[PDB]
């Protein structure tokens, strides 16, 4: 329904939000971020379509920022929908080796650059990628911004419900959420993909929801 919106969240950090009607769920927002590092912009999750990705990129370009790259938190289209367009514009794209393999298995275009491991610095000491383990999907990773203490949790952060479990790993999620909460209790802001920004308590709520889902 509403168009893509881009609003400031904190210094050098913007939240981009698109909306989608999802069968069985109603209107659902999709939040991603744009992080600025000295005159350059990094996309944390791409929008869902090539046209929303062009819009997002153009909004920062028109303000003098060069798009240095994008990182997708997991393989579903709401995080990677923009990789094809970014690659066509020769803008560096990034995703974990697991994410690219899922994209490949899925007949989707892959990120141009990959990484693996528990932690990976997209930008040394400024934009870190952390893999807590399987949860919402097998490959989901989060993005941490040290200065502002902002954690982009993506589709892993599910404080009020787990959402679509089609590619989830219900067995592993609680372990994954425990590790994530231990790691980022220091977060001032946690930005979920599908719900409002919150504080570190969202890590606890996600652990609870995951625990709850393993039972039933
Ligand atoms: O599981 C999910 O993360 C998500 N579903 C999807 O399949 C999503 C990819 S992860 C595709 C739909 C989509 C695409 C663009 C923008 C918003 C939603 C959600 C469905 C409904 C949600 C709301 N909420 C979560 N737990 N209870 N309800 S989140
Ligand atoms: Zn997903
Ligand atoms: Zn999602």
């Amino acid at each position: 329904l509403p168009d893509l919106k881009i609003e400031k969240l904190d210094e050098g950090v913007y939240v981009h939000t698109s909306f989608e009607e999802v069968n069985g769920w109603g209107v659902v927002p999709k939040h991603g971020l744009v992080v600025l590092v000295n005159a350059e912009a990094y996309l944390i999750d791409t929008p869902f379509t090539a046209k929303d990705t062009e819009k997002l990129v153009t909004w920062f370009v028109e303000r003098g920022y060069k798009i240095k790259g994008s990182i997708s938190s997991h393989f579903h289209s709401d995080s990677t929908g923009g990789i094809e367009w970014l690659n066509s514009r020769s803008i560096p794209t990034y995703a974990s080796e697991l994410t690219n393999e899922l994209l490949k298995k899925d007949g989707k275009v892959q990120a141009t650059n990959s990484f693996s491991g528990v932690n990976y610095w997209l930008v040394k000491n400024k934009i870190e990628v952390f893999y807590p383990g399987p949860g919402h999907t097998p490959d989901n990773v989060v993005v941490w911004l040290p200065e502002r203490k902002i954690l982009f949790g993506g589709c892993f952060i599910k404080p009020y419900g787990l959402g679509n479990l089609g590619d989830a790993n219900i067995e592993a999620w609680p372990k994954s959420a425990k590790l994530l909460k231990s790691k980022y209790g220091k977060a001032k802001l946690v930005v979920p993909s599908h719900s409002e920004v919150g504080d570190a308590s969202l890590l606890k709520l996600t652990l609870e929801q995951a625990v709850k889902g393993l039972n039933e």
